[PDB]
């Protein structure tokens, strides 16, 4: 099934998902000079609870902490979207050094890491399943991790990873202050794309902060310990988990700022 391996990994999802080869494809390279600053964009309107936060697992392609999503407690509003979109879970990319790390890249800077908070729209469609398969359907928050001073609220995640390193693994993880771990300014970029996964639906509005947050190399590097393998099965670590940015092909990348 699909990795980041060689023989698995992002350049042959193409082979299996067809969609890899699509006209709406992320990540992507941003170049500032071509953005479009459009002043009909809305400052985002961001509520998260912390007590929204349940569950923390390793999925074998990242961790991921889910969300209760079942009604309205966390939600992003504003920005370019229309509606209210539902929070449902955050995952993290990385790369194996720290040189390297993010899916999109800026002007040619490739951070350390990449945060998605990934959610639905919940005004249209019925559930996130639903809103996966629609253009309007799911909002992606990309928030970059540059490497500085240890983030006390990613402390919490990486002292859970000692318990979810095989794949599938789950443990409980709440409080997680996710709308204080946003660095200071929610000056955007947003444009049309996809899941950066299989199987890679083209459903996301992306929304990726300028500003990075910052990690330190001892955190960042507890990620590359997760297994992208099941319990008693040859080991194989996750130390690489980002996919190459894929071609433009005429979409509009927007600026909230300039
Ligand atoms: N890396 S990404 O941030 O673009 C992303 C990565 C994964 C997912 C998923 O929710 C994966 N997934 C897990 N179960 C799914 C059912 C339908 C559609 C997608 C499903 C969504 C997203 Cl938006
Ligand atoms: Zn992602």
């Amino acid at each position: 099934s699909w990795g980041y391996r060689e023989h698995n990994g992002p350049i042959h999802w193409k082979e299996f998902f067809p969609i890899a080869d699509g006209d709406q494809q992320s990540p992507i390279e941003i170049k500032t000079k071509e953005v479009k600053y459009d002043s009909s964009l809305r400052p985002l309107s961001i509520k998260y609870d912390p007590s929204s936060a349940k569950i923390i697992s390793n999925s074998g392609h990242s961790f991921n902490v889910d969300f209760d999503d079942t009604e309205n407690k966390s939600v992003l509003r504003g920005g370019p979207l229309t509606g209210s979109y539902r929070l449902r879970q955050v995952h993290l990319h990385w790369g194996s050094a720290d040189d390297h790390g993010s899916e999109h890249i800026v002007d040619g800077v490739s951070y350390a890491a990449e945060l998605h908070v990934v959610h639905w729209n919940s005004d249209k469609y019925p559930s996130f399943v639903e809103a996966a398969h629609e253009p309007d359907g799911l909002a992606v928050l990309g928030v970059f991790l540059q490497i500085g001073e240890p983030n006390s609220q990613l402390q919490k995640i990486t002292d859970t990873l000692d318990s979810i390193k095989e794949k599938g693994k789950q443990t409980r993880f709440t409080n997680f202050d996710l709308l204080s771990l946003l660095p200071p300014s929610w000056d955007y970029w947003t444009y049309p794309g996809s899941l950066t996964v299989p199987p890679l639906l083209e459903s996301v509005t992306w929304i990726v902060l300028k500003q990075p947050i910052n990690i330190s190399s001892q955190q960042l590097a507890k990620f590359r310990s997760l297994l992208c393998t099941a319990e008693g099965e040859a080991a194989a670590f996750l130390v690489s988990n980002h996919r190459p940015p894929q071609p433009l092909k005429g979409r509009k990348v927007r600026a909230s700022f300039h």
